[PDB]
């Protein structure tokens, strides 16, 4: 995924009067786990070309509460992975956000470095659950960068992905 500026610093203020959007969202997953004698066990991504997300974008819709709520409304939101278990089977996962609804802390007045996303997205028949930690921002340019971590159900597996992840937020 793209990675913010040396010198990116301070909060992205979000204007009341004004409505927003996420451009771009880039998911680059760091860790397949999958469910094995009831714990998540590390497994190794086989998959060598591109296994991220991106491109994911949408409104950041305004709640009574002053939340946002991030609804996905595009995106290379949808990748096929394949990964080995360490005793060497090979299983493929569907890495995936399509549907993501995802919302802030409420009264919202800024994007900081203590802002998260959490919500909800669809895997072709079931839920899946993610977390969004926002680690850094960059207010001058609305670039954020952070770490995720999603729990889901892909061919017959309990799943858990983590990684890191870059977004672009700009008025609508
Ligand atoms: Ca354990
Ligand atoms: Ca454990
Ligand atoms: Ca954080």
């Amino acid at each position: 995924c793209p990675t913010l500026d040396d010198t990116a610093r301070g909060a992205y203020p979000i204007d009341s009067s004004q409505t927003y959007r996420i451009a771009r969202l880039c998911l680059q997953p760091t860790t397949f786990l999958v469910k094995e004698n009831g714990e998540f066990v590390p497994t190794k991504l086989v998959t060598r070309e591109t296994t991220s997300l991106d491109q994911i974008q949408g409104e950041l819709k305004v709640n009574s509460d002053g939340s946002l709520t991030f609804v996905e409304e595009d995106g290379i939101d949808f990748q096929p992975v394949t990964v080995q278990m360490a005793g060497g089977e090979r299983i493929p996962l569907l890495f995936t956000v399509k549907n993501l609804v995802a919302s802030t802390q409420p009264n919202v007045t800024s994007i900081t470095t203590s802002t998260d996303f959490k919500g909800e997205f669809n895997v072709n028949g079931t839920k899946g659950q993610i977390s969004l930690n926002v680690a850094k921002v960059d207010g001058r340019t609305g670039e954020i960068a952070g770490t995720f971590e999603s729990e889901q159900l892909s061919n017959g597996h309990e799943v858990k992905i983590q990684g890191v992840f870059y977004a672009s937020i700009e008025p609508a």
